[PDB]
């Protein structure tokens, strides 16, 4: 496969609907060796089952709010892997009120802080902690959304955080690029996941993209997963600092008229 | 003038080189009534002199890190003005190490938090606190930089914060737009100000833009000020959610080759 | 006014609904001296009346399909004005089938050629013919549409031509910038004009922008006109190579969901 | 391979330095069956050798300036293939003076017409002629350049044509998307090819991208080829209307300062 021998750490695999699950499946298919993170003790058994499905027992806790856990993640991983070839950041969070209704109604300093801390800061934070063990041709991938680019109803504070995340892709690409490391995002179309269900009226977004995207269909975690596997691979060695849309072309139209 | 009768509050007027000074001068010329904020007791006398230069004694302290001071700002202003027609957010801050050298070297959770808190969150925070007194045709203006759009050497963590700021312009425009309120940014070219001098190798950016911009010259606070006055006025009643470049066209080229 | 003494040539003033009419009205208000072009002998009397309304008898024929008429335009204008300070290109055309229904159904080599010739090439063509008489601080303005940036139903071949037009703004800005000349576009929201009525289902676009723009209202030729007058003036001396949206913020959202 | 069974027609394979050669090599590796076009009788033997290298004798003349040759191309191809799964448009041309020196100096109506006819119109023209034989999951790919997005020295008239080309990707994606067909571009970094050598000071662009791109290296036809093969494949079934940069991240920075 086109990821033969590549060692890839995946965050964010919460359920079999997770974007990270689709990425994991595609990476394993293409020959990668995988490792996984989780948050919260009650999820240890579930993530362990997922890891086993992908031929791995490499599972580590990491709440990205916590500097100590970020450092311990890579210390733990290093006991197994001398080097890391891929990193998938598939992590986002905002308090419920910050992704519902009017943008200002749900804006507080703490809601802003938390959304940006978990959804944006954590990506370059993981990159920095990983750097001593990154291979020279390593590839780092995050997940963003069109809400970064244009105002989407209810997405609100997450739109600000995704914009900062996409900027971090560019600044990371410069910082890490001379070494040879690539950094990219996929701006995924709407997919029904646990996180997605936190956005007020997500169902309306899903239906609108199905009706108005050029391909007249929503994307799947398999499609995002394949795009992800591509970006993580040497097939994409010419590509860095890129935000690739995998959204059935929806970003490129003015729909619904 | 084209701002006759308009009541405009300006933040960020630190010295006569400040972008806010240029905006103040243009607004006063076009007939606006002005009020000003400052941070730090040692600046009270200086900002009072500036206010007097622009025919006003309306000066208020506001450290945008502090929720209480934000609320007290508008309570104080309200004792003078029943309504507010314009708001100029000309405020940015990042710790020194976060705007020098390598992006990851200067990245910490706290540096990230502070840069985003002061440079991005504070804009919609002021908008929310101002809303009860905003006139229906009020106009809110912030200042951004090209570092939001593309990676610029040393700008680093501020690039992430400006990207979030530009997203906030769009989400603010939606929140406030039905009332009739407009929200925009100017993405200014490099100007030698106190804040600018915090960026490592700012002089190199200044010289490069002078040599490679389409107009082969750097912008001035007078030029940014006039663009600002325009956006704050009813001349611009068709314009919202816009990030207007005032940078001699530099953003639009690939220079230096 | 902020255009005192400025001599500005306006193309495209077909009726009192034309975008160019709004620009003319704003420019005259701000003190400019105006001159006008027209196409087709039956329009001589109408454009002459418009010119008189704006205090001018300077009217010249110019079909931009014709190199000879472009050259004769500036030779004629030069008999009156030693120098030209502003140029408004408010000209677009595509064959009916190229702006209706499916994009490929209406695509032919000739439809493509004509749409790009009249709608895109003509702008830098006028700039080149005008250059010997342009003042050093002259300002050139064209009108574009969001269809350049994203696919809009029915806009079709005009979307390609507007994309080329917006690129021409950038290349013109570089060519003319060292002299001091500025070049910009306004990307206007939908306005019911004669040209607009050629687009299939224009009414649907108009209604959608009214309902989904941040300001919940369509723009007027007065709003576009004021933005235009600003860009043509020394107020905008810091601005070149810019495509400014004047569309009630519509470009910045994902609406209709 | 990930293109097993896919039948792909490639235009533009002129020499072993051509971008199309890199795409051909990657597609063959991944299991595709290939067919090729050429222009000019003196090239028949050369393109036939290339086709043989990729296990094919399917070679057809097509000058995209000529409607009859475009129609005869697909009639000829149809005698061999019932359906077409991929189309690679790797074709660009502008008269020498239109890609050298000052933008206006090299602008004529005919230079404009020719550059847009061959470099932009020809892509949707091929798509339209191919449509009756396109499979439902076919993928169409064109090659663009950063000169579409920002002004690059000497690229001049080609910048306008590439902007129109990128718009055509979006309008094609909408037209063909309901059927299931995807349409994308790769915006490639500078590569020394025969066409590239027509651009004045191409060597300077090549050197600048090597020094200032995030990866500090120029891209190769192998890297562009792999990205191309990906986009042509079912791996990319979630991706349409996309302009993917394969340029070592150069587009994403402000370099040379
Ligand atoms: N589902 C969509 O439509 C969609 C579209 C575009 C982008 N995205 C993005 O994709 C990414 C993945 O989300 P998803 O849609 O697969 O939903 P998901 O709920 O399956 O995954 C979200 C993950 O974020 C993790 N997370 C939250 N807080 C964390 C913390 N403090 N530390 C570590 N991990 C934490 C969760 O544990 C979870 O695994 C997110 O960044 C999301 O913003 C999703
Ligand atoms: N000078 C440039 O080249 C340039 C270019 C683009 C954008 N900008 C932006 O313009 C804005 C103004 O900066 P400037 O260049 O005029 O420099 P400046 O130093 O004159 O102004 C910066 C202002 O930020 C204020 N500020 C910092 N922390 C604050 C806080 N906690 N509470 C309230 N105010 C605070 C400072 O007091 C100061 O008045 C900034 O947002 C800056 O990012 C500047
Ligand atoms: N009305 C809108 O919603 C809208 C929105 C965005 C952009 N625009 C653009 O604004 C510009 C003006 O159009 P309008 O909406 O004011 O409609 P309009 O019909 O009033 O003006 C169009 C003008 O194009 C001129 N024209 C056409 N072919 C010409 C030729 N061969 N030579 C010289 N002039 C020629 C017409 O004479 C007419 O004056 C156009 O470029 C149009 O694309 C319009
Ligand atoms: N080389 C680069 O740096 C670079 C970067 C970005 C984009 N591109 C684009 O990639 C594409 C391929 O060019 P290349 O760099 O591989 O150089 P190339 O010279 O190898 O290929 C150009 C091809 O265009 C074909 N062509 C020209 N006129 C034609 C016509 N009338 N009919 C049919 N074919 C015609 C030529 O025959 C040739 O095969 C072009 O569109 C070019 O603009 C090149
Ligand atoms: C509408 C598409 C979409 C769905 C889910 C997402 O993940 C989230 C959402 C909110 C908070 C945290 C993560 C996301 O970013 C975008
Ligand atoms: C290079 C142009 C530029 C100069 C000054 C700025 O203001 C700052 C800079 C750093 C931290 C806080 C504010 C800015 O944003 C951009
Ligand atoms: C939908 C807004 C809009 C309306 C009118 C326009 O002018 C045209 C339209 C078609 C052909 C020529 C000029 C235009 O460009 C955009
Ligand atoms: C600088 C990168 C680059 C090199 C070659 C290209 O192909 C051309 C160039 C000019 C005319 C026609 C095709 C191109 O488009 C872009």
């Amino acid at each position: 496969g086109f990821l033969d021998g590549k060692r890839i750490l995946l965050t964010g695999l919460l359920s079999n609907r997770s974007i990270a699950y689709g990425i994991a499946k595609a990476c394993k298919r293409e020959g990668a060796e995988l490792a996984f993170t989780y948050v919260g003790d009650r999820f240890k058994d579930r993530i362990t089952e997922f890891a086993a499905e992908f031929g791995s027992e490499l599972v580590f806790p990491c709440d990205v709010a916590d500097d100590a856990q970020i450092d311990a993640l890579f210390a733990s991983l290093k006991t197994h892997w001398d080097s890391l070839d891929g990193l998938v950041h598939s992590i986002g969070f905002a308090p419920r009120e910050a992704i519902a209704g009017d943008f200002l109604d749900g804006l507080t300093r703490e809601n802003f802080r938390i959304a940006h801390d978990i959804s944006a800061y954590s990506f370059p934070a993981l990159a920095k902690a990983a750097l001593p063990m990154l291979s020279d041709d390593a590839s780092l991938l995050t997940l963003s959304y069109l809400g970064a680019e244009r105002a989407i109803p209810n997405y609100n504070t997450m739109g600000l955080a995704k914009a900062a995340l996409e900027a971090s892709v560019r600044y990371l690409a410069v910082s890490l690029g001379a070494k040879g490391v690539r950094v990219n995002a996929i701006s995924a179309g709407p997919i029904k996941t646990l996180a997605a269900s936190g956005i007020k009226s997500f169902g309306k977004i899903l239906d609108f993209v199905e009706s108005n995207s050029p391909l007249k269909r929503n994307v799947t975690i398999e499609q995002v997963g394949n795009a992800g596997a591509f970006l993580l691979s040497d097939l994409a060695s010419g590509v860095t600092a890129e935000v690739m849309h995998v959204d059935s072309g929806f970003n490129a139209v003015v729909g619904g008229m």
